[PDB]
DNA sequence: ATAAGTTCGTATAATGTATGCTATACGAAGTTAT
DNA sequence: ATAACTTCGTATAGCATACATTATACGAACTTAT
DNA sequence: ATAAGTTCGTATAATGTATGCTATACGAAGTTAT
DNA sequence: ATAACTTCGTATAGCATACATTATACGAACTTAT
């Protein structure tokens, strides 16, 4: 009761870091959001009422917002609420059964979430045919950094994170990238990325013009001046924001600049490797199981997603 | 849980009706119908459900022999029309837990079968291409055409009636493809390509040139065609699931005849049949399990595998062994 | 409270079937020892008092039990009272921690809980090559289920169960057995469970000489007279014990009487055929992921425990 | 949760305390007095611990800079001593919970390194071998066999001091197995054997000759070996698993040197080196993950995946593709 | 007499963990246009 | 004196026993068609 | 001037589900017999 | 009349969306060393 919400709530602050940064700066946009519906209605924001926020949800899916987004609303809210020790909207039939609606109603009119246009060894071979000629820093850099997404399959803020002191090598000479937190876990013992014995040259290559072998505490990858000069920081990384503009700019390099849709995933990005990867690998041969560890996934599905039609029984038939 | 409260829930109920497939309303209402009935014949409330009262509902719906996943379906209804308006469900007690196991127990051991589509393989679609190709009878080359795109391509019978003209191409060589959508699920596809055959492709030749389907690319691929052997395209109905059961039905008549063995089900062909089929010659001819658990869209098995069990090639480890 | 436990009690026993016929008799039999421990003692039997189930637990570890048929009766009381609307003796630190202390202490003088003698493909190839040439009713019976057993892995009961109408074919004319019910599983689903070439002539050879086959609601197995006349039934299966003494009669055929020491797996028994074929498919190179379905198991450490060391580092190190 | 009841729950713990291991019962008693000190030190009370008092605790053990596992023993067995005795776990509170959360978050983004043993193996073995088995030292003798019997083997130190004279054969050629029992689990096994080379049997065979430790069967194989270098046999007394310890301590230091690299843990050799070589070894010779993810008993993986993983052996699929 | 079980009691080993929303099945009753 | 330990205590890496039931193991007492 | 970011807000895609008992680590303090 | 359906209702086989969070997508506003 109230006293216990504004200590729930307050315990929860205090101990911030126990969630993501992201998982924040959500709660809080959404907070923004609902807040901003309840002003112009004249309605309490806080405990929501079921109804109130039932009418949230349907005047996001008006608004011609997608499912995932229209879910991630509410998800906000249930957590509010929950972590509040208050009851969660979704626990109300009103908000359940909109949500089951809502995206029933969107689907049903084709709404299908998005995955990111693929960044495959052909993607690869042909920028990396194109780069490998670069003395320029920003190139190098950028070609390490393909290369390691590809290779490594790692999220954009994985690589980010990467220090020099997380390098290592095989034996072979290969390069061995030990990644400590991922979007899937946090553990002291973690994984050991491997590096082709090409990726690790080109790897070698940005390390050596860059200097941020310095000091192992370095970042991998940093920003690199106008001027050609690299920036090496041990306590600022460099933008998933950038990372996600060199998928951008590699792809504008190949392909031109892109559509005035106002579309998504109409150039690579920061999944685009992953996705890619994950489906080269399928071709190959390679075991679902295998795939599975390449990227770390302790399940089957999204792998499921990134490969399919959307053939055989047309031999068969053919003969 | 307050009268008040369960008008409430009633209503939110009816108000996001939306929120559930029609076939589903209607399962629910069904089995209400079926408690009321019961509850009412033999002297219950059936509102809220009683534990000791849906007890006894559910052995009688096992002494009417009906399938222990049909039991499940009615507790499942009842389960769902009570958690969703407030009251307890009635899987929530001891007396209705206890007996939907012991029942569950007694039905398997009494030889309860889980069936499957009759199968409708290569062997049975060359067969019927056989008595049919020289066909001119416009519901002969209909019906060719249809399980054609049934076979070779393991879409649903829902699926199929979906379909329009303005859903094909021509691809790769006089081909044709079939931009499909047998996904509804939002993390999973907007829609797929099924290719066809110099079987299929073509008798969807015919089809078109009898069917004058095509005129108007609103239309639906498969229409109905009245007893003067006449067609009538369509861009606003499709042909009911029902009636492509039928054309599976009859195409069976036409080469074993009347129907057979009892009133069991499965005796002919139905929609399922031709997945059945196109799986287990997939199967026979070792084609991966990609385009066997997923060639009819099944990214998730048993399915396949319920459908290839007696095959050969799925005949297990110890039958290897043992044979060298 | 008394009225509810009468309920609760008397809604277990109408409902009886909800639960194994050997749940039941395990049920009534640890309660009858219990009853009988606590009459020589004076003390009230239900509801059980966490400090006198504790003596009794103590008292099975001095008789000189095992800790699997001590933590049987454990499990009986536990069940007894939980399904009672009662607490469990377990839910007590005394119950909870003498059961760890007994099995700690049992262990840690040896006790290893036991698997039967396996009956593999060596033994059966022998068996067969002996009883092939007899003409006799039992022989060609039990060659047949014998090689089922093998050959299938199931369990004695599951084969006691097969019915002739379970029987089908593959088109390689191999036999097809559908199972039912099982240990792990009770669903309309099931199995199909195949057989070799060689093993169907066998069992074909059985179905034959018996005239089972004359009814499709026939058990596929049935008692055989002195007289050599077989006696199928579709109502009395041939007992679990009996198939129980067809391995135990072999394996006295093959290597004579056993021992005087009244230990158990002296002979093959029920499950020495399911442990032999698992582990013959071990060597094979099977996957474990095979092995598993062969047997039916939804898991890995049953079939983790029959195929062990109880070498490879002898050749590196040898060269 | 009533004090007489709490009493009763002590007592209980105690009656029974054989339910735990000894060292189990160490960490515990650890844990307290390091929760008791600091709780007086902060003027808080330690029993029953309240939530806001234990998550200050854990706190100021990661300001201790103690590493996350170790964060986890404490709570872990505070956890246990109020489950144990009535009292709700702290773990149980939203402040506790949220605290080892985030102070997990925070180490592992400070680098927190899972660290394993250093591996001794074969390049190792043989190198020590070169500079020992010329040795006429009873300590050099004995030491040998302890390695070899180590590698070899990938037994545990608390497993090769239990080894007794009594436990050996002589096996398929002047060879030697050691009936063991690695397993403390019921259901697991009874005893296992483990072979050895014209390395390791012999060696085993100038410690019997020099330790005269056969003379008596109930005595165990390894034994001190005094300053001396006298042997002392014992059917009663083991090698302690510090002496073991040592062994591989003592025998890096011959060819290393002086302790290391700051203060820091595997700096050398500890009793987990030979079962970190020898599974190397056995993955880098590509050796099935039997006798990999099983030759050191490890019915459960991670174990021997976290010692293989630099190898090339272990590179990937990704690797694979890129060249090739 | 007796082989070949059955039944039964105590003893002990072996094993999974689950649903609930939506489609098809099929006899039939209802509807159109030949 | 120190070598060679053992015992300690705090630090951390490596595992594996509790639920709830369902089944098999085996001697011995009883049952039936020969 | 400006390339090359950073920061930040709204929008939307992607993913696991967990511990708690027991062993080893290692500096050190304590114990024996050379 | 019936063929050829469609609509129904009860029976059953075949699937796949809810949690709770953590992450990426991308335009645009701002920041800094050149």
């Amino acid at each position: 009761t109230s006293d216990e919400v504004r200590k729930n709530l307050m315990d929860m602050f205090r101990d911030r870091q126990a969630f993501s940064e992201h998982t924040w700066k959500m709660l809080l946009s959404v907070c923004r959001s609902w807040a901003a519906w309840c002003k112009l209605n004249n309605r309490k924001w806080f405990p929501a009422e079921p109804e109130d926020v039932r009418d949230y949800l349907l005047y996001l899916q008006a608004r011609g917002l997608a499912v995932k987004t229209i879910q991630q609303h509410l998800g906000q809210l249930n957590m509010l609420h929950r972590r509040s020790g208050l009851p969660r909207p979704s626990d109300s039939n009103a908000v359940s059964l909109v949500m089951r609606r809502i995206r029933k109603e969107n689907v049903d009119a084709g709404e299908r979430a998005k995955q990111a246009l693929a960044f495959e060894r052909t993607d690869f071979d042909q920028v990396r045919s194109l780069m490998e000629n670069s003395d320029r820093c920003q190139d190098i850099r950028n070609l390490a950094f393909l290369g390691i997404a590809y290779n490594t399959l790692l999220r954009i803020a994985e690589i980010a994170r990467i220090r020099v002191k997380d390098i290592s090598r095989t034996d072979g000479g290969r390069m061995l990238i030990h990644i400590g937190r991922t979007k899937t876990l946090v553990s002291t013992a973690g994984v050991e990325k491997a590096l082709s014995l090409g990726v690790t040259k080109l790897v070698e290559r940005w390390i050596s013009v860059s200097g941020v072998a310095d000091d192992p505490n370095n970042y991998l990858f940093c920003r690199v001046r106008k001027n050609g000069v690299a920036a090496p920081s041990a306590t600022s990384q460099l933008s998933t924001r950038a990372l996600e503009g060199i998928f951008e700019a590699t792809h504008r390099l190949i392909y031109g600049a892109k559509d005035d849709s106002g579309q998504r995933y109409l150039a690579w990005s920061g999944h685009s490797a992953r996705v890619g990867a994950a489906r080269d690998m399928a071709r190959a041969g390679v075991s679902i199981p295998e795939i599975m560890q390449a990227g770390g996934w302790t399940n089957v599905n999204i792998v499921m997603n990134y490969i399919r039609n959307l053939g055989a029984m047309v031999r068969l038939l053919e003969d």
